């Protein structure tokens, strides 16, 4: 009976562990997505600055 | 003895499952990273087109 109850505890731990791992992966993906959104926004602002600079130089005729 | 061997099989399955999950997460992260690298490259090309357009309009003096 003893071996089985030690095995049932291990299964319980593994079930919690899968959920804790799933949280760690969600945090990792979130950081990646936030990092990429900030770099995309940074580049988009730089494009608008240039578009408006070009628009102004074109409006020098 | 029977309960224990059924529990040991479940543990074996869970050990493989954690690795299969880890593969699925790696694929998901890879697709995200490739998607972001392509969008970053797309925006960087558009910035160089504008920088060179501006450089040319500035070299109209």
């Amino acid at each position: 009976p003893g071996e089985a109850s030690m095995l049932r505890d291990k299964i319980n731990f593994l079930n919690i562990e899968r959920e804790k791992e799933k949280n760690i992966q969600a945090v990792k993906v979130n950081e990646l997505q936030v990092k990429h959104l900030q770099e995309l926004a940074k580049l988009k602002q730089e494009l608008q600055k240039l578009e408006d600079e070009k628009k102004f130089l074109q409006m020098e005729a």
